[PDB]
RNA sequence: GGAGGCUCUGGCAGCUUUC
């Protein structure tokens, strides 16, 4: 979902970005964070942070990895940052 | 096959009671 994930408005609001995942349930947790540093945990700190769903945590880490991925190309608008 | 429930493994998932 690089159409949505990548995109920088949402990128930017962290909520609406859980929300296209679809897992908001971590929003109200994650939230208050901006991406640049949430890619930058590990999956021990975000078990111990919360969403111990492991399938979570895998799902996430997959969607981080792309974003760091994407984050490397820099093919993301700077209107992110 | 229909229905209800529970675990997250995060889905046309598994287990399970039942008709």
């Amino acid at each position: 979902n690089p159409k949505s994930l990548t995109d920088p408005k949402l990128l930017k609001n962290i909520p609406m970005w859980l929300k296209s995942l679809r897992l908001h349930k971590y929003s109200d947790a994650l939230s208050g964070t901006p991406w640049i540093e949430l890619i930058y945990l590990d999956d021990e700190t975000l078990e111990k942070k919360g969403v111990l769903a492991l399938g979570a945590r895998r799902k996430l880490l997959k969607a981080f990895g792309i974003v760091i991925d994407y984050k490397e190309r820099d093919l993301i608008d700077r209107s992110a940052y």
